[PDB]
């Protein structure tokens, strides 16, 4: 598919047995998901955005479907106002930026 | 070009006649450049993301070249951690996401 950028590039994702909306974000190294009760072990992490750092929980080998494309990798869970799909997962679904 | 996402999608920009490196960022509504001297009039604004808000200088109708492509639009200047080209200018250069 092709997604234009006139509006936020939001797609449906499936994670943890739940459907959510998330932003395909070429400017994010990592994938940040809103607070959700994922099972199993995690590692504390802090990640930085434009206004400073927040605390998140790092979960590895998490299965996530992005716009119908299966992916598996690390997901950072914490208090974000928007779910962000970063390059660690965008590469797995073969996403490019084109102009 | 077609840009893949195994590395950050950094390109060279020209702004105010000066070369800089910036990130092509589909998860950003706006374009935010590090503190610099820039010709044009500006007004104070705040912009937010992960971590909260920062104070910036809003410059409208600024000429910028992004990887060799021309855009003319709003540039926010302030203490961003990285130079970000957001959707307001990615649309101008005809960028899309594809997978
Ligand atoms: C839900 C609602 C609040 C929203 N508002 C928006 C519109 N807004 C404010 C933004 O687009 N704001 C932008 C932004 O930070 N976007 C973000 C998504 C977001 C949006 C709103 C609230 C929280 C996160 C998404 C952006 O790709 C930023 C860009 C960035 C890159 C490196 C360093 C600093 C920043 N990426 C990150 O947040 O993580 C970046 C990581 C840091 N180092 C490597 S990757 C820019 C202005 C920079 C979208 S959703
Ligand atoms: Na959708
Ligand atoms: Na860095």
């Amino acid at each position: 598919p092709q997604i234009t950028l006139w509006k936020r590039p939001l797609v449906t994702i499936k994670i943890g047995g739940q459907l959510k909306e998330a932003l395909l974000d070429t400017g994010a190294d990592d994938t940040v998901i809103e607070e959700m009760s994922l099972p199993g072990r995690w590692k504390p992490k802090m990640i930085g955005g434009i206004g400073g750092f927040i605390k998140v929980r790092q979960y590895d080998q998490i299965i996530i479907e992005i716009a119908g494309h299966k992916a598996i990798g690390t997901v950072l869970v914490g208090p974000t106002p928007v779910n962000i799909i970063g390059r660690n997962l965008l590469t797995q679904i073969g996403a490019t930026l084109n102009f």
